[PDB]
C-alpha cells in the first residue's frame, strides 16, 4: 500500500472528492453536508473538549476540523505523504494556489448556527493548527519517538484513513489500536470512513481499500477499548457515484476511550 500511495496526486484527490458534484454543498442530501453535520452536532454537545487534538491522515483536506477547531487550542495535523503536508501548508499560510475550502467553511458556520462569518472560522483553524507532522498508522507509535505533538491528545479525528491504508480487517484493527495509543483515557475519537469500498483513484494512483461494514467498524472500536457513543451511516446516492471509486456508503463514529 505504502508503494501505491507514492503516485497519489493531492490535486486529483481534492478534485475527485471535494469539487462538484461531491463538493457541491448546496444540496442537503449530499455527502459533504452530511459529514459536516455529523462533526458539528457532535462537538455541539459540549462533551468533546480539551486542549490538544490530533487529526490522523489529514491528507490535503481541512474540512474535518472546521467544527473541531473552536474546542481545541492545540491542533496537530498529520499525513504519510510529504506532498499532502505541503498542500496543507499552502492553505495554512494562505500561500499561492492553495485549495479553496471557503464553501466548506461557509457551510460549517451555516450548520453551527452561531452567526459566525467564514473568515473568522478559517482564521481560528489556521491559528489553532500548530504543526503538520508525518505519520504512519502502521507503526506501534504512529508519530514516532519524540514528536512535537503534545501526548496523549485529548481528542482524535480521522477521516478516510484507516480503511484506505489497510489491506484487510485485521490491519484495520491494528492501525486502530496504534492510533488509540495517542488518545488519553476518557478522550474522544471521531472516525469517518468509507463503507464497503475496495478502491479509489487519485490521478495516476490506484489505491486499494478494505471493504468494511457498520458492524465491523463498531466491533473494531469496542475491541480497541472504546465505548461507541454514536455510529451513523450515509448511503451513497447514484448521483454521487462516478468512476473515481466504488464506495457504498460513509460511516461516522463518535467513540470514547474507556481507559
Ligand atoms: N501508513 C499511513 N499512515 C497514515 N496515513 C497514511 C498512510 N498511508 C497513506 N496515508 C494517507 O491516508 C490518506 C487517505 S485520504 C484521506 C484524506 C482526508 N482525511 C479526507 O477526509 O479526505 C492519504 O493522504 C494518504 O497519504
Ligand atoms: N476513500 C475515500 C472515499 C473515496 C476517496 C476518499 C473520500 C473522501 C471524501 C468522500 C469519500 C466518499 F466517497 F466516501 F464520499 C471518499
Amino acid at each position: 500500500v505504502a508503494s501505491a500511495y507514492q503516485r497519489f496526486e493531492p490535486r486529483a484527490y481534492l478534485r475527485n472528492n471535494y469539487a462538484p458534484p461531491r463538493g457541491d454543498l448546496c444540496n442537503p442530501n449530499g455527502v459533504g453536508p452530511w459529514k459536516l453535520r455529523c462533526l458539528a452536532q457532535t462537538f455541539a454537545t459540549g462533551e468533546v473538549s480539551g486542549r490538544t487534538l490530533i487529526d490522523i491522515g489529514s491528507g490535503p483536506t481541512v474540512y474535518q476540523l472546521l467544527s473541531a477547531c473552536s474546542h481545541f487550542e492545540d491542533i496537530t495535523m498529520t499525513d504519510f505523504l510529504e506532498v499532502n503536508r505541503q498542500e496543507l501548508g499552502r492553505w495554512l499560510q494562505e500561500e499561492p494556489g492553495a485549495f479553496n475550502w471557503s464553501m466548506y467553511s461557509q457551510h460549517a458556520c451555516l450548520i453551527e448556527g452561531k452567526g459566525e462569518c467564514w473568515q473568522d472560522k478559517e482564521r481560528q483553524l489556521r491559528a489553532r493548527v500548530k504543526r503538520v507532522l508525518p505519520i504512519d498508522v502502521h507503526q506501534p507509535q504512529p508519530l514516532g519517538a519524540g514528536s512535537p505533538a503534545p501526548l496523549p491528545a485529548d481528542a482524535l479525528v480521522s477521516a478516510f484513513c484507516l480503511e484506505a491504508v489497510s489491506p484487510d480487517l485485521a490491519s484495520f484493527q491494528r492501525a486502530l489500536d496504534h492510533i488509540t495509543t495517542l488518545l488519553r483515557p476518557g478522550g474522544h475519537l471521531l472516525l469517518i470512513g468509507a463503507l464497503e469500498e475496495s478502491w479509489y483513484l487519485a490521478g495516476e494512483a490506484r489505491l486499494t481499500v478494505v471493504p468494511v461494514s457498520e458492524e465491523e467498524v463498531r466491533e473494531a472500536l469496542v475491541r480497541s477499548g472504546y465505548k461507541v457513543r454514536d455510529l451513523r451511516t450515509y448511503i451513497m446516492p447514484a448521483h454521487l457515484q462516478t468512476g473515481v471509486d466504488d464506495v457504498k456508503g460513509v460511516f461516522f463514529a463518535w467513540a470514547q476511550k474507556v481507559g
